């Protein structure tokens, strides 16, 4: 069958299709799982035309046939040609899940029992991914998936890296690639993200959100999301500023007016006290003081959710983190063959 003009070749196994969603190189659709009896979701991969879209590729599958975790989208089957030559597409068969943050939150007023669940759930997630030394990198509410009962799950690990926090330090306003308005700021100034506090930055980011359904630093361009951050959180300290050595960073800083600190209570009065202090901790400046999964699991808001003991971690965390599109559909082929 086809949807929206897109040939969909995913029998026979999988019948009754639905559109679901789209991407940059593919789509997502809905289908009825002849073989066990109920409705997946299966997303049509045609990366093979740009290098960009390989690595990504590549990079999706090796991490999710890897991980095994409740709060984290796993692949379920991988359809594709018997043969290298025959492959122009990959059809990655995922559970079917019934919408994601994004769409919850514009539609729907969270209650405190809700935030603090769905929160749980993604420090949950989050401090798994980082235990084996995974970045994800692209935490926002789209890419956060709910079924009907609340289960949160984390997908698109698309620009996922391993942890690198020697090679992190970079020049004044570098690209980035990830999701501006829940970019640390240090991105802006020094980092490459290559270390963890910048997932913890994001959630931060997405807790604001789940507060007031609206987004905390929806900057317009780059160096927008900066003000945008510093209008909120104020001036940083001199300390702060001691932990940036490039000149042209500090410089910056250094000339922009005194700003002075939104109180959270006034951003968000309807909030509970427990959420905005741990709101207030993963939205420090500074990423070295910025709180860790583990703590931000610890911490008194979510207290009746908190168990070490049921909170896992993973078994083989990821070693070590040019090749054009060609030697890129061999190992996606490669990393595929588990399937046929
Ligand atoms: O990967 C995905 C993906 C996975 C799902 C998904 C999975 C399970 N279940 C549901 N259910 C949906 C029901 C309706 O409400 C929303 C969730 N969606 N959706 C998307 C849209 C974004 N992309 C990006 C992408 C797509 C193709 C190629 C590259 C990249």
């Amino acid at each position: 069958e086809m949807v929206r003009g897109q040939v969909f070749d995913v029998g026979p196994r999988y019948t009754n299709l639905s559109y679901i969603g789209e991407g940059a190189y593919g789509m997502v659709c809905s289908a009825y799982d002849n073989l066990n009896k109920v409705r997946v979701a299966i997303k049509k991969i045609s990366p093979f035309e740009h290098q960009t879209y390989c690595q990504r590729t590549l990079r999706e599958i090796k991490i999710l046939l890897r991980f095994r975790h409740e709060n984290i989208i796993g692949i379920n089957d991988i359809i594709r040609a018997p043969t290298i030559e025959q492959m122009k597409d990959v059809y990655i068969v995922q559970d079917l899940m019934e919408t994601d943050l994004y769409k919850l939150l514009k539609t729907q007023h969270l209650s405190n029992d809700h935030i603090c669940y769905f929160l749980y759930q993604i420090l949950r997630g989050l401090k798994y991914i980082h235990s084996a030394n995974v970045l994800h990198r692209d935490l926002k509410p789209s890419n956060l998936l709910l079924n009907t009962t609340c289960d949160l799950k984390i997908c698109d690990f698309g620009l996922a890296r391993v942890a690198d926090p020697d090679h992190d330090h970079t020049g004044f306003l570098t690209e980035y690639v990830a999701t501006r308005w829940y970019r640390a700021p240090e991105i802006m100034l020094n980092s490459k993200g290559y270390t963890k506090s910048i997932d913890i930055w994001s959630v931060g980011c997405i807790l604001a959100e789940m507060l007031s359904n609206r987004p905390i630093f929806p900057g317009k361009h780059y160096l927008d999301q900066l003000n945008h951050i510093l209008g909120i959180l104020g001036s940083p300290s001199q300390e702060d500023l001691n932990c940036i050595i490039n000149l042209k960073a500090r410089n910056y800083l250094l000339s922009l007016p005194h700003k002075n600190k939104v109180p959270w209570n006034r951003l968000f009065p309807n909030a509970d006290s427990k959420a905005l202090d741990l709101l207030d901790k993963m939205l420090t400046f500074n990423p070295h003081k910025r709180i860790e999964v583990e703590q931000a699991l610890a911490h008194p808001y979510l207290e009746q959710y908190y168990d070490p003991s049921d909170e896992p971690i993973a078994e083989a965390p990821f070693k070590f983190d040019d090749l054009p599109k060609e030697k890129l559909k061999e190992l996606i082929f490669e990393e595929t063959a588990r399937f046929q």
